């Protein structure tokens, strides 16, 4: 028996909005919902030949709920389909993809919706606190809440910038060339071809349609972001500026093996030519996409030379300054159209954020091959390498 | 305000630690344990009861009344309105006044008032924005609130000068009171024990509060390092707890009280609120007491017994000082450092602990006070 | 002996729409407005204040406390105690009746009472709620076009009141910020709509239920805005030399059976009218507030209510539903009315949750 | 390119603890760690050649906790090696071992472990459930009375006693030290021995008034863990390491809204038929009991042999630790095949209510 190549033959992602911006009303159901429906639509994709559903979300009101069924449901997909809610935190969106992937080479499936979603805005009003934060004194601080684990995950960068030796300086100026290269991708429309536009209400009788990232900040300046403050360590290098956002939004891919999408006459947009992961020694917390991503190289037989563009996300220019530096990526390849950093982190979708992202900039430069790569736990990391 | 007011049945659970005995018995349970058997005790019928009025504060969510399901569970009537008092600290005796000015006001003749609290089982069910508040150390999230108190009880104890040695020495007779409480079954009357469920069917039975750190002794609350402020005063040892309880009284008409047979355990004599200053923030049960006792013609000397709820030792200590309390008629079987905090129900359960010490003494006159959040307090004074 | 309790101010700010007039205007500003500006229509002193209690449902706060918030702002001393009320739907009505309670117990003398929300600034914004809904049209048999004909005729109510300036006495105008340096009055509800007809509501989509009743057309929305009151002893109210504009005459609550979800000013109005010892007959105008025309129809049928006397300057379908506010507003819009109208008896009543109604009586 | 076969090495159960009870201070990851020690022990296997950690866990999976990957490294596991928790309620430990399998499948691994832990004992029961009204909608649904249920439960437990009397499963099960005295606990805890059809009868009901559903037939609250060692079969030949089992086919499918519950059913349909089997060639089946309702259905629906059907007894008997039972059933299925010298076996169980996983594995 042959095992199956698996191809992605549509990818959309919603705009990401601000954490209490655009998108405080549009619950992570209906992000997810409104990308699945977009992605099935731009093909034509019948209902009946979806098999099963994945997608990432990290933020859930409680144990029991499958924010996947909730969106395949809404989307119209039948009752019987199973669909699976994958909570892997950062690397939710990707893990999914991934998931998806194998379910299709085992045989199990021949067509497989995968992505993630989420709202964050939203998540302090309806999640737990126990699902919501972690505790402090995980090192007084203790007895107090981290919200989203941000305060875990700054610490964990500030150790990375300390033992990779990257200064205030060489973080900031990766965090203005992130909102650099986002300003003008956008001032090029670069997005237009992969975000689906979300319609919202502004006030009573208005609705207006979102078609745009809303996180990017315009101007921004190397004395601006010197004068920011430390935001986790005091005298420390990691700041607001340097470090993502707390973000809305979903993004979802429709994989098939190449013989489906044959047979049902649909044109691949990419390939899946390889995914890993891998975890990190307990020195190097957070560097989770190096090894993943040496290790989904070599299975390909590939070095990152043979890469054209990379997409690795950036929740903190500390971290994404070593995975830049250790595995030698050239600054041209990497995040060509800004980084997480400018755009926005929704926990559960930033790995299928990226992932789409990658795949149309891929297409615009005609382009052979991609890598998308990000933590999935602090401890570990997940990489997949794609072909066009 | 021709009406006077009697208290005719009053029943408490023992206090749960945090995730302690009743980390699997919700605030609803225990507020339906002790409505149930508060009316039991009299023998009170259903039918009789005009409104329940009760205290929480941890929501699942808004649209939530918590008062609403115990009156459901304990078999009372769907048409009698229930209430559900979230006003922080002082929620369980706010209820009591509440009740008691609706009898007054003719409104009702009989009326179910306490409060109930589980704060094991409130991080897994209650959204963080209603959970805890703001740090400013930033963007982080404080649990109960109990860092913002902690703070505000440090900056009493600097204003008043009160010492570390100090809070201690009142956290430690308050504990070494509820050990030789209990010792001598002194809450046994009071207490409806409570049996825990696992879907109908009985795993335990809890007759004792589970909080007292029994053996105190000095050496081991001077040991221990401060909680809020780096060289702080205030401690784990000299402030209260996060707890699980729930306590129920009913209140009647004296007149609905004489037809229905039933003996008052006590009279609500007067009550009153109170703001206070924002440089003396925490301190609201001492205004709000000497409101109380105008209200009531009495002065402080006149009360045999008074019940001021123990947050932070640090507090207590400025209660105590400010109102010039005589140590020996403040919190005689221990106060909230050794027997817990449940924040719904603290206002009902030290009620309840005042009226039947009050009647195993003898004695004709009783207060009980606390905060109704950080910049106010509620005080009642009630008579046997 | 036991006080008699009067209302001897009474005012409201307009009505804003969701993301309108007061979008960048909190319910502690709102509220703070209507404050003063009830205390100022009497010149009433400061330092007669006793306490202050106010409905607010969408601050939901671990310790905090807008109506204490509110107090500080109106210049109240500190040592006042103030109290925010959560009770959904009924707080801004819960408020005053509180306010009475302690005024007849002797407690106090003078007590602001009231409700403030803006729900425009709500960081997270019906459904359960538009279910019962759909399930009191089931239960009651109304239809549709029956909801729909009564969201047109709360509109028409609105159109002609508003067309003959029925609101300026009872609206304090509330300043907003345009840009910096330029304010901007407004002294005008925004939420009614104007020329609203039965098709253009015939062909709005069910808002809840897949093949339901019950529509955007139908419902009232979301809405910001404040309502406050001044209620005291009528021997304090001598002492001072301030006329009344009301007399507090009964109140009371009621559950309802889990059937009849939703219906909890029904058997609230019947108690209070039988505590006042008056029938439905006896009152000449009545303020039920308007959620949803299904529920509505229900009120408004089972007390065998006369259509002529019930929100006879629109309700809440075409006013606004400013949800810790409504309570007090309807008060507030049935007081002046009542002044206008020369009658002697008046009722408001609203849901104060889904399992329960609050009815108060109030005469002139 | 081709396609590997995966094979099942090494399984291993500790013993099931009753809420409260023998494994009330011995956590998840201590349970879960025990079992993935052992089973690696059984087998003789290197610690570098494992690939990946996949384990199911529910009530331990809060923000940036990873109880598979703490376990790992406490069984001495290069940290280099991925680990993922699997919440997926009921079906967590199963839907674990599945992913496992196509990690194999998919070259991406050789040798996973996988399984289920859980120690509910440690976690709050919070009421003031969903599962035992859809177990009333069920009974209600498909005209379940409570004797019925009952009759269920009481040869559950009756089966239980008869294998426990035989050790059957002592050959499954590792031993786990419990503490100045140390009892090494090697017995399953739950079962209740001279349980009678009466005093099944004399229970109150759990989830409603005047329901059929109660604690007696209804599993309990409970603590375990449940580990397996997976391979493609060229890595099990290349390390001389015989199979215990072979993996045939799995899958998973939705239910209706109205058949909540339900979800066993059409997802072993679905295996069965990838299988090429029909339900008549399965020799043994282990289908989660978690209510004696939904057991009646899925026994019914799917016209299963009684005499072939949780031979030793099934949740409602031995307990049902919720991360860990879609492991545990696949374990104890393995073991009896073996026993009885059988081809085919069947383990299946919901995931979510909404839906359910089956597996068909061989001998």
């Amino acid at each position: 028996n042959a095992m199956k190549d698996v191809v992605i033959v549509s990818a959309v992602r919603t705009p990401i909005g601000s954490f209490g911006g655009v998108f405080k009303n549009t619950s992570a159901v209906q992000l997810g919902t409104i990308a699945v429906k977009e992605a099935i639509s731009r093909v034509g994709l019948n209902l009946s030949e979806i098999d099963e559903v994945i997608i990432g979300n990290v933020l859930q009101t409680g144990l029991g709920q499958n924010v996947a069924r909730q969106i395949a449901i809404n989307a119209g997909i039948p009752n019987s389909v199973p669909s699976y809610t994958v909570n892997k935190l950062c690397g939710s969106g990707l893990k999914s993809v991934q998931l998806a992937a194998q379910s299709i080479t085992s045989g199990e499936n021949d067509v497989v919706i995968a992505g993630g979603t989420e709202n964050m805005s939203q998540a302090p009003y309806i999640v737990p606190t126990a699902r919501f934060g972690s505790k402090m004194g995980n090192i007084l601080t203790d007895g107090l809440i981290d919200a989203f684990n941000q305060y875990h995950m700054g610490i964990t960068a500030e150790n990375i910038a300390t033992k990779f030796e990257f200064t205030r300086e060489m973080q900031d100026k990766l965090a203005l060339e992130s909102q650099n290269k986002a300003e003008n991708a956008i001032k090029n429309n670069r997005f237009k071809e992969e975000i689906v536009p979300v319609d919202v209400l502004i006030r009573r009788g208005k609705i207006e349609t979102i078609d745009k990232d809303e996180y990017p900040k315009l101007g921004m300046t190397f004395e601006g972001l010197s004068k920011l403050k430390p935001a986790f360590k005091k005298d420390g290098t990691v700041t607001a500026g340097n470090a993502s956002g707390i973000n809305d939004g979903a993004a979802m891919l429709i994989l098939m093996s190449q013989q489906k999408a044959d047979e049902l006459g649909i044109r691949p947009l990419a390939k899946i030519k390889s995914y890993a992961s891998a975890g990190v020694e307990p020195e190097v917390m957070g560097t989770g996409p190096i090894p993943a991503t040496r290790k989904a190289l070599k299975k390909a037989g590939l070095s990152i030379n043979d890469i054209d563009l990379i997409e690795a996300n950036e929740a903190f220019a500390a971290q994404a300054l070593a995975v830049k530096n250790e595995l030698q990526i050239d600054s041209s390849k990497l995040n060509v159209n800004g980084g997480a950093i400018a755009l926005g982190h929704p926990i559960g979708a930033s790995g299928a954020r990226i992932l789409v992202t990658l795949i149309y900039e891929m297409q615009k430069r005609k382009v052979e091959t991609g890598l998308a790569t990000l933590c999935i736990g602090g401890g570990q990391g997940i990489s997949m390498v794609v072909s066009r």
